[PDB]
């Protein structure tokens, strides 16, 4: 299939080039796999989710997605316009509140009820988490993100805004999952996007278009954006059958966009996300 006109990180991740505008990917489009977007929630009743999200939990007064981050990834996962995954079924976890800030106690208790919840649900593809979110060093959050991907979830975090090795910071640091750098349209290292070797990959982080509350629409900078880019990836590509939850990030690194990026210092991988589909 193909998007035209789509926002560039969509049309990064099909391409070996920069700087293209539609998105190439087979139609099944994630159609049979779940991503737990696990955030400020999701405005479920936005149009370009076309009824395939929904809320899940929370973890405060109202599952309503009161900052506009949650509904951003989730957008960027699997929404009409935005998203990677055009068919993937979207859970709404509601660990940050509405200033986008969520203590290491509330985010743990996401990931674990995701690792069971997802045993309610039907995912015959699979389930991926997208984890847009960050805080220092910490091993129970590390160790949380690892129960998630070992209970059989990929898991994709980001690396951290802070133009800084992510082995400072957590969930990033966790080896197990799926450490997600910024670029931005010009295949730079997003400014602000953390490096190190524990980054497994990178993804379009920098002005990146997607769903906001109010219905509305807006485009956002961060580690944070370029996370659900791998998400849906790895939710389309378990949806094709190409690789697994257990594999999918070592997967994506395998078959990424090799040595396109610049300013990647020494030690943290050149690689960027590439869905390698042919027509």
């Amino acid at each position: 299939a193909a998007q035209t006109n789509a926002p560039w990180g969509l049309a990064r991740i099909s391409s070996t080039s920069p700087g293209t505008s539609t998105y190439y990917y087979d139609e099944s489009a994630g159609q049979g796999s779940c991503v737990y977007v696990i955030d400020t929630g999701i405005e479920a009743s936005h149009p370009e989710f076309e009824g395939r999200a929904q809320m899940v939990k929370t973890y405060y007064y109202s599952s309503r997605d009161g900052n506009g981050h949650g509904t951003h990834c989730a957008g960027t996962v699997g929404s009409r316009t935005y998203g990677v995954a055009k068919k993937t079924q979207l859970f709404g976890v509601k660990v940050l509140d509405d200033n986008g800030s969520g203590q290491y106690s509330t985010i743990i208790a996401g990931m674990d009820f995701v690792a069971s919840d997802k045993n309610n649900r039907n995912c015959p593809k699979g389930v991926v988490a997208s984890l847009s979110l960050g805080g220092g060093y910490s091993s129970s959050v590390n160790s949380a993100a690892a129960r998630l991907q070992s209970s059989g979830v990929m898991v994709a975090v980001a690396a951290g805004n802070n133009n800084a090795d992510a082995r400072n910071y957590s969930p990033a640091s966790e080896p197990s999952v799926c450490t997600v750098g910024a670029s931005d349209r010009y295949d730079r290292r997003s400014s602000f996007s953390n490096y190190g070797s524990v980054l497994d990959i990178f993804g379009p982080g920098t002005s990146i278009l997607s769903t906001w509350i109010g219905g509305s629409t807006r485009s956002i900078s961060g580690t944070s954006m370029a996370t659900p880019h791998v998400a849906g990836l790895a939710a389309y590509l378990m949806t094709l059958g190409k690789t697994t939850a257990a594999s999918a990030c070592r997967y994506i690194a395998d078959t990424a966009n090799k040595g396109d990026l610049s300013n990647i210092p020494f030690g943290t991988v050149n690689l960027l996300a590439y869905n390698n589909y042919q027509a």
